[PDB]
C-alpha cells in the first residue's frame, strides 16, 4: 500500500520535526518530490493551524492524559471518533496531522520521544482507512500540495 507507506514517512518526519526542532536532511522514498513539497507544505500550514486553535488543542491534550507507550495505543479510537464522519476537506485533514504535531511535542516534553513513532503510525492509518476513496479522487498528496500552493 503506497499510499499507506508515503503518508506515514511525510507525517512521521513532520511530527518528529515538529518534536525535536530538527529538519530532516535525508531524501525521501519513493514519490519523494511530492512527499518534499508536502512536508514544506505542512510546515507552513500546520504551525498556522497549531497556532490558532492552541485553546482546543490544550484542552483535548489535557483530557488525554497521556503518559506512556499505552496511552499513545488508546488514541486511535478517539482520533476515529473526531476524524470520521461528516465533511471531508483538506482543512480537516491538516488539522488531524496538526495536533498530531502538538501531541509529539508534549511527547517529546514528557521524555517519551519513543512513542512519536506509533503515534505517527496511529494518525496515518486513521487517514488512510477512513479517507482512501476520497484522497485517491483528490490525487492524494500531488492534490494537497497543488491545494495548499502558493507560487
Ligand atoms: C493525533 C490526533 C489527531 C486527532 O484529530 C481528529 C480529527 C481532527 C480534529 C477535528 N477537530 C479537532 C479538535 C477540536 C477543535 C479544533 N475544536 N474542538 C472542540 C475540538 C475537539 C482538536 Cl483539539 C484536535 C483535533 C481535531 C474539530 C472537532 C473539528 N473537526 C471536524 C469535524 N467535522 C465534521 C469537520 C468538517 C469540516 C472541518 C474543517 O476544518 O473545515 C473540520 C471538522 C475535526 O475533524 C484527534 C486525536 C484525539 C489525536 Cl491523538
Amino acid at each position: 500500500d503506497e499510499l499507506y507507506r508515503q503518508s506515514l514517512e511525510i507525517i512521521s518526519r513532520y511530527l518528529r520535526e515538529q518534536a525535536t526542532g530538527a529538519k530532516d536532511t535525508k531524501p525521501m522514498g519513493r514519490s519523494g518530490a511530492t512527499s518534499r513539497k508536502a512536508l514544506e507544505t505542512l510546515r507552513r500550514v500546520g504551525d498556522g493551524v497549531q497556532r490558532n486553535h492552541e485553546t482546543a488543542f490544550q484542552g483535548m491534550l489535557r483530557k488525554l492524559d497521556i503518559k506512556n507507550e499505552d496511552d499513545v495505543k488508546s488514541l486511535s479510537r478517539v482520533m476515529i471518533h473526531v476524524f470520521s464522519d461528516g465533511v471531508t476537506n483538506w482543512g480537516r485533514i491538516v488539522t488531524l496531522i496538526s495536533f498530531g504535531a502538538f501531541v509529539a511535542k508534549h511527547l517529546k516534553t514528557i521524555n517519551q520521544e519513543s512513542c512519536i513513532e506509533p503515534l505517527a503510525e496511529s494518525i496515518t492509518d486513521v487517514l488512510v482507512r477512513t479517507k482512501r476513496d476520497w484522497l485517491v479522487k483528490q490525487r492524494g498528496w500531488d492534490g494537497f500540495v497543488e491545494f495548499f500552493h502558493v507560487e
